[PDB]
């Protein structure tokens, strides 16, 4: 009676909780500037429990005085993962980030054709407290991928490194085939843009900051201004209550890989065609529809194809062998139980790999356990645990 | 080196096999027959490892000579639960299904505005083995919802009742508002039409159906007819090697009337609209934006708004208490750590319930451990677990 009403009632009102995911970044466009404009939230977990909220508000404008990319209603969806260096002594922060441009169904972008190097000079005052962050890492506009460094050169960081992440460069933010037209950030290279921030930490102090992100050289830097006030001495800020800390980075390459074997071209994404051409080299035949539904099944944001930050969420995941034994079956064409060095040369080959015969008897030996120049199911399996 | 290689590879071909879900009815239209067809495929889990493959081939075709609809290419995805009455000793099913209509971006249909009474009856014959099944249920279009209880009266099933659900009613389907032109199931009704299915138990034997869909009265009837042949002695249906079986009934029915707080107009989805309106009675505020990126995080197929089962399958999960704490604020409006029967019936109120005052102090008593006549936090919790 009350038990059921307890039930359905926290079923609901969790339900909204499980809704409110995201984390998104909406980009309006603002005419007034000849430049964008932004507002979003972030959540900041505490060590112990809790969620401290972060409210931004963004401003964009061009530096220089040429034409510009004023884009129509659309979002950022990022990625962050924070970690450390284990041979650091000073205060750091290692950072990778996927960030990719959704809600929608020129020149300065062959500036990010490939990996771009980066530079970050922060200069922050919080509560009279002076600081200085610099950080060396690349972009790759390609994945929408961001990995940098940052080490605090005044010694001991004032505030959590968390709270920092926000402002310490959306240009190298991935975008779509037909959202290209709304990119703002890369239509203002190389003369840059400067972005105007505040952010309030509430029942806490806010941020302001301003940064100047240009091309120096064929170095993109990020020369940011920040000042916070009004936060509490025993606050989850000053008081440095919030967590640090989720995959290993090497870990990550290896989907990385993965990855590149669908995206065939090295545009940063996978389509129904690359896909359906991969799964035909092992065999299987998938249809049109078949291959549409397949990726706008994991396509969770809609811009079309497959990103890596996608294939990453999937491969990611755990449970439901089955799928090792299904692995099994493709490599075993004949399916006799065993896997010859010719067959794991027929997949690698049609993966379009380009591995030799030393290279090939070298992955046998690595899991033949029997030593019968083969591999079968129980090697197979434990050497893909 | 080689270790590296297997791993990559290993990857890339399970990745395939994680996007290989689904799970699909792909229907198109069939002009020569004033009806259209189908294919899919069935993977039925086999007790102790494997997956067996049936591959359908349907074809429908209407009983009168009334006008039809003729839909453009598009799918049914269907959810199914198979389980046991502990109190039957026939060989027996129970079964519930949802199904919904996707892969797009009349009369007959008033016919399936509330619950509408099944009723199937099969005639099959499988190597030479007679049997017979029927069922009895209720449809619910709405949801696209579908349970029934089906029965043996032969005696013993010849084959597993995994094989005969495909077999033992599409008119139920829930098909979305815009694509309610599309629904050919429907707009055959009363007069119903005739299901023709051909399905190929890979290295086994396959079945062959003829089925009539029409209505018996106020009742939806389904007479079958089916015959399998060439099937193995020692193969996995005869040999009843496939695993029969998640959540409990009443469980999905809490969720039922969980989903119903937020769909205030019974028409079996949740708009941006409806969503909004609870979670601002709630005290939040979320943007256009917001509604609609959370709406379409869950809304895998695409339709729009937010099916039941979709509904169904984000609440089931686990895991991250962290959403239970923040129910927790959500009833402590005020947030000093305790909730009162006020608070508690402002909750109710907001989300459209009319429960009375010894009903919502029933509810206090059934959480209150310390007997302060309020919920504090960690009764809150522990009442959620
Ligand atoms: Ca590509
Ligand atoms: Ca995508
Ligand atoms: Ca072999
Ligand atoms: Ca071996
Ligand atoms: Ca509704
Ligand atoms: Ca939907
Ligand atoms: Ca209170
Ligand atoms: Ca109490």
């Amino acid at each position: 009676s009350s038990r059921r009403k307890w039930n359905k009632t926290g079923h609901a009102v969790r339900a909204i909780g499980r809704l409110s995911s995201l984390e998104n970044v909406y980009i309006m466009a603002d005419k007034q500037k000849n430049g964008i404009k932004a507002n979003f939230k972030i959540r900041h977990n505490i060590e112990d429990g809790g969620v401290q909220l972060a409210y931004h508000y963004q401003q964009n404008t061009p530096i220089g005085d040429g034409p510009v990319l004023l884009p129509d209603n659309h979002y950022l969806s990022t990625q962050s993962k924070l970690s450390k260096d284990p041979n650091e002594k000073r205060d750091h922060m290692v950072l990778l980030e996927f960030v990719t441009a959704a809600g929608i169904t020129s020149k300065g972008e062959e500036l990010f054709t490939g990996v771009v190097p980066i530079l970050v000079e922060l200069d922050g005052d919080v509560n009279g407290h002076k600081f200085s962050v610099s950080g060396e890492g690349e972009g790759d506009a390609t994945y929408g991928k961001l990995t940098l460094k940052f080490i605090c050169t005044t010694g001991k960081l004032p505030v959590p490194w968390p709270t920092l992440v926000t402002t310490l460069v959306q240009c190298f933010s991935r975008y779509p085939d037909h959202m290209k037209q709304h990119d703002f950030f890369k239509s203002a290279m190389p003369e840059g843009y400067i972005q105007e921030r505040t952010i309030f930490f509430k029942d806490d102090g806010n941020y302001k900051t301003r940064a100047e992100v240009k091309f120096e050289g064929d170095t993109l830097v990020n020369r940011i201004e920040l000042k916070g006030i009004d936060f509490k001495e025993d606050g989850n800020i000053l008081g440095h209550k919030l967590e640090y800390n989720q995959l290993t980075e090497e870990q990550i390459a290896e989907f990385k890989e993965a990855f590149s074997l669908f995206d065939k071209d090295g545009d940063g994404t996978i389509t129904t065609k690359e896909l359906g051409t991969v799964m035909r080299s092992l065999g299987q035949n998938p249809t049109e529809a078949e291959l549409q539904d397949m990726i706008n099944e994991v396509d969770a944001d809609g811009n079309g194809t497959i990103d890596f930050p996608e294939f990453l969420t999937m491969m990611a995941r755990k449970m439901s062998e089955e799928e090792i034994r299904e692995a099994f079956r493709v490599f075993d064409k004949d399916g006799n139980g065993y896997i010859s060095a010719a067959e794991l040369r027929h997949v690698m080959t049609n993966l379009g790999e380009k591995l030799t015969d030393e290279e090939v008897d070298e992955m046998i030996r690595e899991a033949d356990i029997d030593g019968d120049g083969q591999v079968n199911y129980e090697e197979f399996v434990q050497m893909m645990t």
